[PDB]
């Protein structure tokens, strides 16, 4: 009495491993959102000093804003490989458990 | 029953012995990213406020106000940032903190 367990079993934790997939890819969209809203203030920064500040000052004052997004840069993609890692552990869990499933066939037999 | 007993001891020994210098370990790990937490905290707001100075001199006065609300709201990122990565750090030194307190309590002995 194998099935009743394994194969009853295997599509939960299989369907457990597609809705971690769908909220995956949920997470993946809130970062690029969050990557977009981080970028705005500076980007206003970017248009203001075009209109507000002396020209032959204006490039030393892109520079800080470049580096500023360098920090933003490095704060998102980490992020994005922290999620990255996620998809990989994911699909590890995913092959895993396609691979139970071809074995447990042989069981019930 | 005097061999078990010394294997027991010895054992307790290598267990106590161990566990301390984990400890000891994690602890100037912990300090050390406590510091790195600090000068990464101001190394990120090194260009801001590089900025603040540098509008006061360049920038419409009208305008600048403007300005240093985006900046603001930029400084609030970075806070964002740091203070959540201080509560990582508070919680390791927690989890330190009672890996101890469970060596001492079972022991008692003085």
């Amino acid at each position: 009495e194998a099935l009743q367990s394994e194969s009853h079993r295997l599509e939960n934790a299989l369907s457990i491993i597609e809705e971690e997939r769908k909220q995956l890819k949920l997470k993946e969209a809130e970062l690029q959102e969050e990557y977009q809203n981080s970028l705005r203030p500076l980007q206003q920064l970017q248009y203001l000093t075009l209109s507000a500040c002396e020209e032959e000052k204006r490039q030393e004052l892109m520079y800080e804003i470049g580096q500023i997004g360098d920090l933003i840069e490095d704060w998102a993609t980490d992020k994005r490989e922290a999620l990255k890692r996620e998809e990989g552990r994911i699909e590890d869990k995913q092959n895993e458990l396609f691979y139970k499933r071809q074995k447990l066939i042989l069981e019930v037999e």
